[PDB]
């Protein structure tokens, strides 16, 4: 049905399309091709007439550490310019995965087994329902420390779901959206309060409680209600996606993120041993 | 206007008080009852001495919603039948609540369900009798979708994730969610049996709260504040009433109501 | 779908052809006929072999508007006009607004009232000759804009033209249609025989669509619709409810009894 | 480059442009020319390319008691012309100045804010509190006026619709609990109100600590992106507010209420 | 209302008529004259017997715009130009934007500047002959669009025409106005006699208004105005505050002095 | 500052930034890197503070014949390949044309097709060499949908019904339609073979038309005028690229090109 991925898996159980991030030893850090795979999986779930809920689950102690920056400072494709290179490597993947999350017609449920960073936290903030394992989860958007700007439609999603002043304080000064902030704004639906050392039991418990909750309901009604609710901010989200993917290009081409990435991995010690 | 045996009204100074007085049937309303509510709002809106519109109820519930016993209970098709019996009532009452120019105040003497909870969410100020009130929108259990402008009003006043969790799984907007979102302006903390004492206390507090103010200023401020989400509400009204028609036509709400 | 003595339909390949077959009464439509039009559009919208919806008529008019003889029990006048006027208008206007197949109107003659309002909602319009026009007699009847014309007429004819035509009860003539590109093709045929006009329009439509990717047409239409969908929905919702204070006041009826 | 106001001063420290309302004996009540001078200072800070944060501080027990009423009650062919010159212009100017600011706006509340100054506080990006005794008061219904300063958009957006209706229709203050329930105050310093100078100094030190390691052009780009969410709503509200307040000003209700 | 020596008004049945009566100074208006125009529109909008507001003029020009001779006390240049330019402009533009009666303009000749903006901001426009035009010399004066023209010019003439005319200081000539339906009727009278033109317009308006229900006209205008009201009163405050930097810079003053 | 391209050049003359498409033998067909280079040139013009007008000219008998298909006809899937090939270049060049702060002027020396026609419809002022220029958007014939922002730009500048008739049936926007809609500011009525003389005459007249004007005034006026439809253009670009992606993936465009 689709190519296999050693980092992301999926299955179909009745009306549920379960996606599982299964790379816990790298904190579920995703490359661009993994975000494209996520987009393709959401399309597959969206074109299935038996699916009603799309559940994104993860593994380990984090949900996802964000984009995989492994090896970005190495000097060693062959694009004609920096603009073309960064266009192909950033703009397309970001716009594609953000649009795939924006237009999903099934109910998107996120199971937080830990913290989320970067574009992964941006996709977490694009889900309809969020469940957390315990009160030690947070969302971090480190754009000001890396020399970049908002990604994944957070321009609309973060002030909509957390408030304008809170969004400004967290983004201008590079602070995390903690669990208290998420609870003062109704971001998390249920906190399961489970030990952080087992995400498999948390995922199984979430699936069981979801199966309990859907008994006797008319599911086409749920899809129609979501179709009506999505029309509140769809235009804002599309406009924000288009503007963000092209505004980040000037920061990528200016060279500041590469300078900061290089000086991050420049911490050799004077006296060895 | 005409007399209705379930809803009454009166005018006291700048207040236009509407009272649902059918507490033994949990204040369940029919389509003509919603049309009568709309007519009463038009009356209140045309009076130049009226500045506030108070909607009060009686009994243990505020209302139990649309009376389905009058739905099950002439037309060339089912589409025409439901265009006449469902679409028109909803467009009329929802627009009458959306475009009201006087300050709408709801006094929750108990739970509200269905379209009545939708009209509660369209009011400007909501007072509750105690901490046991709630709002229920069982659209997913009845085989229907959002109605009464809840598409815009519920995410606006309770949040997006809360609205999704409550609507997709048929869960009530409880009092704790109301306070976490600032829905109730004042909790009177009175016994749920005596609703008329609650209504009288609300009226006396409103009477003593308007002394020394300039009421045309209140109307101008409301006319300015209404312009924020008026287009969203109008579009939602139209699209809501026209999308819920296929659910009635297919027969799922009627099949589910029969048990 | 039930059977109607005044409207019929057929399916020929990608085309879903609706035909108004009441020429002796100028194709005047009652409320149930507008609800039947809405049902026919919903029927054409839900089958995957249909790509174009073509609305044709007969006689010398396209339609003379709403049949008022039918409009001439309930606990109130408001209930009466909410169930008799508001419901059918909001339903048929939404049915025309949200249609996903390409709407084509073949003007065999003048259109009046809500039928001209529906003509203004089609995507492509052909005329039989240069004698057609659209008339919205809202000012002479005691009513206001209907059928999404609030958004449709200023968008397709201009603001000043719309004000001049609507405030003084003047028709949108054919030269005004040409100044604005309202009519895609003028077939220039005698106004007597509308049947040959419909047959020629169908032959040209059959010749034009071969070699094209029809799902591409549907996708382009889906994208183009998002330009003014919100405006049309707001306009429908506010029109159908503001036009109610005029009915309950009694001016349209009192003007029709004369 | 700019003149000197005896009630408002300014200075530039690195990336910070600090504005100081320095008339605590009269509760920092501002006249029309003072609001125009505030707008001019915001334009000056917006044109300086080394400034990234605009810090607006104040003195005494209040942040500002609003427009100077004793200066309002004052050459013109009619009353319409008089109130177009004296009210509409200054309000539209200062509101557009706060709406379109490119640098990060940070308000330091040393006390209650009332009227148009509260409306300007509601237009700031980040607000700090000296203690838990601060509030905002919009007494438009008690003065015979309507919403001004952009509050039509900013109050329901930051405090909710039902709370805004309850507070505006009945002349009640947005208290500190309402602020905490909506996340309006970013930090509460919990210092005694008898010293706003120490509060301002500590805010400046914390802001100096919190900027190390940040790419500031990225902060400006992120604010530029976030501003475009409600910019059209604010622009639409400005005109309608300043032009609908005129029918209230020319009827004489505000003056006869202040003169009694 | 206070009496003005350059603008008068009268009421005839359902018509509120405003006459600019300074033909020897080419009908140049000052800031107090624009505030007086706003007051007159408020007076017309406040009484229940008026349904149409008609703006007329005299001489060879409809109006030459703002009196630059007049504008050629305050602690700053900004505080001067906020009280002189911004307030009058925002007031008169909001007055013309929110008017609920049917605005009709009788163009007896060219209109320049803010007068041309008010002309383009009306609902119906008549012209005395084919020698009328609108000039917006913002680029030649060191200024930008005013009077809500950012919305009204591309809406009523198109984006490309508006760009070509505003970037290079060219007039919106009569053929351009007749390509977009800006003028509803051309009376084709001699430019020497504007009084006969005004009288002919008035008698034709009296003839056209017979047999209609005028509340229907008012309701239809109320509905049609919601199409672009937000864009209009959103661009007003942005225009008046963006022009302030150009006024404070001193370019329009340095340019007018030669 | 910028690389060298053998199909596009540029220069600066006073306040004019002149871009020249100099590949007449291949009908000025552009590849994806050519569109990225065009966007880079627009950014270069937008950063220069001495430039006020951006002039885009071409050569030969066409203005451009659209995207080069020989280049269209390593990646884990077809979705990834088509994302990286098509979506990025389209969103980038469309955003580059939508947000430009200088006055964009296009000199039509002949027909324009496809994405080049979309960019021509995205410019502020268009001049024509003669009455034989046209615009063609063959999306329905290639199995594609609207691109380059045409969803907003075509109905805005040519009308809704005309746009539907021209897009649904793959018909060109001829010079007649452009004249009835005021799309072309001036027709120069020069011979088709005189494209260089056409460019020179356009430059001379633009140079004579700017004398005396205040240029910051023109830039501020454009900044105000551009906010009429900016959000619509951004939304359209964002939805267009992602919707056309699946038409690309299904394989109909490649199939239709190979025959």
């Amino acid at each position: 049905e689709i190519r296999q991925n050693e980092k992301i898996s999926y299955r179909i159980e009745g009306p549920f399309f379960i996606i599982h991030l299964m790379n816990p030893d790298n904190l579920n850090a995703l490359e661009g091709e993994d975000y494209i795979y996520l987009g393709e999986l959401l399309e597959l779930a969206d074109r299935n007439r038996d699916v009603y809920f799309t559940i994104i689950q993860s593994s380990g102690r984090f949900f996802s550490s964000g984009a995989d920056f492994k090896g970005i400072a190495k000097a060693q494709n062959k694009y004609p310019s920096e603009t073309s290179k960064w266009v192909s490597n950033f703009v397309a993947r970001n716009v594609y995965v953000t649009d795939a999350f924006i237009k999903h017609s099934k109910v998107l449920i996120c199971c937080l087994n830990g913290p989320a960073i970067g574009l992964s936290a941006a996709l977490v903030a694009l889900c309809d329902i969020v469940y957390s394992i315990n009160d030690k989860v947070y969302l971090l958007y480190p754009f000001a420390n890396l020399g970049l700007i908002t990604e994944g439609g957070t321009t609309v999603s973060l002030p909509l779901k957390f408030g304008t002043n809170t969004t400004y304080e967290c983004l201008m000064f590079n602070k995390p959206f903690k669990y208290d902030i998420m609870c003062e704004n109704g971001f998390i639906s249920k906190n399961f309060n489970m030990p952080s050392s087992n995400a498999e039991a948390f995922n199984a418990k979430v699936l069981e409680e979801l199966r309990e909750k859907v008994k006797g309901l008319y599911l086409p009604s749920c899809l129609g209600m979501k179709k009506l609710l999505k029309s509140n901010h769809i235009d804002a989200f599309n406009k924000a996606n288009s503007v963000e993917v092209n505004e980040s290009l000037k920061y990528w081409v200016d060279g500041e993120p590469l300078k900061r990435f290089r000086q991050l991995g420049s911490k050799q010690r004077k006296h060895r041993l």
